[PDB]
């Protein structure tokens, strides 16, 4: 086989092979035969997430405890908020440029505090065994700091055993990085199969008003990359073209998997092999995979308008900053799983005063939901790109 | 900030600030705003339990396998049974002294609804990873000992490759164990806020209900819990030559945590660090302390003795002029059966009631039992603190014998 | 105490003490008193499975990555398929020799109820290795343990020696745990005599006092087929490969007896792996082939199902197709692979081979005869499981000597 631009060869062919097959009613032919090969690829990547996230972040607390972590924390969080606040606003502009909703809608027919407290796991083993990335992040930092403190103990028996544990954890972290290299050998077949399904199932439904909303989303996602990331990398001195060259693997994976969390092992390997320290990326990237959802903010901003246009609400000629605010909250609230943005979109809809209980909102929401995997691909790719852009920026600041 | 007597400054202030706010109907205000801070403290301690308990016991199986473990096991178990058997008897006396139940258990209508061998067999885990991932302190204890013993045997093998790789594993386990202790030092900095907020809740909620006959039962419990410490612990430590006043000085942190948390199990990280930092060997404390967090419930045994009487007095049963040793026996059984979670003693009280012959099906027993349950957290605090103190006392005594 | 033939002293005594007690209506006396001591034994062995399987296979990827694992894999899989294909055919021959089903399956009324294949192959790759470990799940663990071990070997040859040190550290700790579990199975086998005694004591005093008449005919059919699987297949196949069959039994005694009395192929795994270790097989071979065999290679199940399909077909008077009973041969292989290392699943997986011959559990006379077999299932499971485990060791030994 040639280079690993065979992902592109599988992507273009898979889009064509898919899109054609689904038009001829063979949606279930692709699902029953091609999709399992795409699922295996996701299966392999999900596997690596839990070890790689924990193990790299424990070794991630090699760097200065007060600063770095403290500084990099505030830095990355401030970055994350501002990018998501910009992302929805850009989606609003796209939903005022394109006007997705002339026709009358088809046919008819969490305690917050108890979320913050849930960042602290009550069983680190239980958290590890149950996915649960955010609680793992917390424990891994707390452990990693403790180990560093133990290594400066006057007692050299504690210093030995603390260094021992840290190595064994590092060995495991380093092992998962060697595996993501290997799992990327299957990627072209996995990529091929994954867009093959989405095109041959939801792609043959991107017609009419649904094409208008998808056009509004994707051009907003393109303008997110160019107007925000490409600009923001340029101001920070980091070459935007060398950035995409290095981030190509994680972007394509994020686009195809639609799982920000599932793309994490290949995102962290990209950050490793672009010369960022485990001190920065072991913290920023998993956090970004749960908290920074830029393409979701844009997706929600342009979808709140879709429904409000499809019902004929004026969308408050003034107070659509309620969307902007709430879409940031929804972005953070959104999971790194490959569907949650459409589910979380419900929260920004009740913010604008149109609940899914009114059967005509539900009618238009069900119409958006039919092409969600199409919208998810580009949205997720931007979600991951936002994470890497933020990491690269903050890693240069430090 | 001053010293870590800011726990006391946070305890007194919290009990006052709570007590007042709850009297003025702001029980839900405290619950929505103050309680989460006390919950964070609990979250943080719960976090450390599983790793600290497993890892320290594996390293704790450094001591002599046949003895220590063997000898220490029998010693602590014999100790645990006797303290508990005393604790109930002391609670019976307190319930004959104070007479909690002159009035007829008023309203009626608000009712409530283990195979023993399939309990012993459950000490052996079928999946140690599963055990660790699922709480389950007891099966973990079992496995951690078996592993730690296997490691010691492995290090004395003629094959030095097996010796090197075993010694490696033991260190990494110790590294983790040691790391968790460093963390409990950190999480204790939050303790004052955590304490403040936790009594702020209980006082502002069930405290403003400790009135009348419920005050009489509370008095009887607490004076019993006081008399457990002085008559049993302070005496038993004194006879074993360990200084009782130097004992409390060291146990201050664990005792206060246990009281405020009400989780015997959740207080374990701070109890074990108190055992470490009073110079007991991991060989002893890594075994006796988590075991005592599940098997040794002294303050529960007392609570159950005095509450069996409250109910029997509220219904006017004679509480068998003679055979209330059935309580004494069954309360020990209930104590052992009780969990280190912060409610179970009230739940387990049901077992000693059916022993005396008054089930929760009779809706007048159920009426009295529901009244006790209304001030349970108030009773749970003192009860849990005494629960944990018994663990340390036992460890100190047994450690000194060995 | 004497030697570790105290297992036999406990087995013989337990079979007798049981068989007597269950005849005198004390089935529940044995269950409530003797069975917990047998259960403790099982409990203890189950405990070691997950750590020993994971850790030994990670260290097991010490051997050559492309070959060994690749070669041993194809070899053992090919071995497994051919032994299972022969096993059912042998059971067919036993079910034609003995004729289990002359009387009409009397009593009607005790009915039972009526996996997506691709969504099984994909499940071999775990989405959370910790979850996998914490949930039993031997097969996803096998996949991850290999991938991890191979990654470590690659990491130790890296030009960066910080990555080489930390990787060697991890490998050692894992080996430390692997080795620890082996020392433990040495100990848990001291309890085995009491465990064995109590376990057959139950089965004999409960299902043994029911092995009478037609059910004794079907039991006789099974056990003579299991014996001929040992003598005609294993004893022969070891002899062709040069490995001494009598020295093989001498060493495999501990794993065989355990497997027999436990009926859990998976639960016998620590004692099967320690037998393979102390007969001098490399962890590269046995740490891969034995846990795979305890999930894929069910030879005694294949035989059990072949002879049980015939039992129900004879009981209903179906001619069992004078020609196409290779449908059973094929499907019993698939049912063997499908069968779990749990101590009862072979009777449950027998339902699949019955629908392959066209006689479902919905028909109230099939469900009557199936429930009759089910009543003596543990008697059949003992010999079946022991042969299941024997097949794993035989293959491991043959494939190890090939490599
Ligand atoms: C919306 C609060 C913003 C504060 C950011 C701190 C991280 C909290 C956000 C986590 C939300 C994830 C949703 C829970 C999914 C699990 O379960
Ligand atoms: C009653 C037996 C006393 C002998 C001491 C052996 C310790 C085993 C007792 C376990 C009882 C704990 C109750 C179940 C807890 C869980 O659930
Ligand atoms: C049936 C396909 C044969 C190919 C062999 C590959 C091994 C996969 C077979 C797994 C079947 C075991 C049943 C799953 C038990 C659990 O759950
Ligand atoms: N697929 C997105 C979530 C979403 O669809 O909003 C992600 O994981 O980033
Ligand atoms: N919460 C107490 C048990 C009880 O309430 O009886 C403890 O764990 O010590
Ligand atoms: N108990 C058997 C399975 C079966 O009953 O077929 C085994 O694991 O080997």
């Amino acid at each position: 086989y040639p280079v690993l631009i065979k992902i592109l060869i599988g992507l273009i062919l898979g889009a064509i092979v898919g899109l054609i097959l689904g038009h001829y009613g063979y949606a279930h032919a692709v699902h029953t035969y091609v999709k399992p090969f795409g699922d295996l690829f996701v299966r392999l990547l999900k596997m690596l997430v839990m070890p790689i996230v924990f193990a790299s972040l424990v070794v991630g607390a090699a760097s200065i405890s007060p600063a770095r972590l403290g500084r990099v924390g505030v830095k990355i969080v401030v970055y994350y908020l501002l990018t998501s606040a910009f992302a929805v606003t850009l989606g609003i502009i796209m939903a005022r440029l394109f006007n997705p909703g002339a026709g009358i809608h088809l046919a008819v027919g969490p305690p917050l505090v108890h979320i913050l407290l849930d960042i602290v796991p009550t069983n680190p083993f239980g958290a590890l065994a149950n996915g649960q990335v955010l609680p793992t992040i917390f424990f891994a930092i707390i452990l990693g700091i403790a180990i560093t403190y133990l290594m400066n103990s006057e007692n050299e028996k504690v210093r030995k055993s603390a260094e021992t544990l840290l190595d064994a954890i590092n060995g495991l972290a380093e092992a998962m990085y060697k595996i993501v290299n290997g799992v990327m050998q299957y990627a072209p077949i996995g990529v091929f199969a994954l867009i093959a399904y989405v095109m041959a199932e939801q792609g043959v439904h991107v017609v009419g008003e649904l094409a208008k909303v998808t056009a509004a989303v994707y051009v907003g996602l393109t303008l997110q990359i160019l107007l925000v990331y490409f600009v923001l990398l340029k101001i920070y001195g980091i070459d935007p073209i060398s950035f995409i060259k290095h981030a190509k693997d994680a972007m394509l994976t994020a686009f195809v998997t639609r799982s920000s969390s599932g793309t994490l092992p290949v995102t962290m390997r990209v950050a490793k092999e672009m010369g960022i320290s485990e001190g920065i990326y072991s913290f920023t990237l998993p956090l970004g995979a749960t908290i920074n959802m830029d393409g979701t903010a844009l997706y929600q901003g342009v979808c709140t308008f879709f429904i409000a246009n499809a019902l004929g609400s004026h969308l408050t000629v003034g107070q659509q900053l309620t969307i902007v605010l709430t879409a940031v909250l929804a972005s953070i609230g959104t999971a790194g799983v490959p569907g949650a943005g459409a589910i979380m979109l419900a929260m920004v809809l009740h913010s604008v005063g149109l609940p899914l209980t009114d059967p005509n909102v539900a009618a238009a929401y069900a119409m958006i939901l039919g092409i969600d995997a199409i919208l998810d691909m580009g949205r997720t790719m931007v979600n991951v790109t936002g994470d890497l852009t933020g990491t690269a920026i903050v890693a240069k600041t430090e």
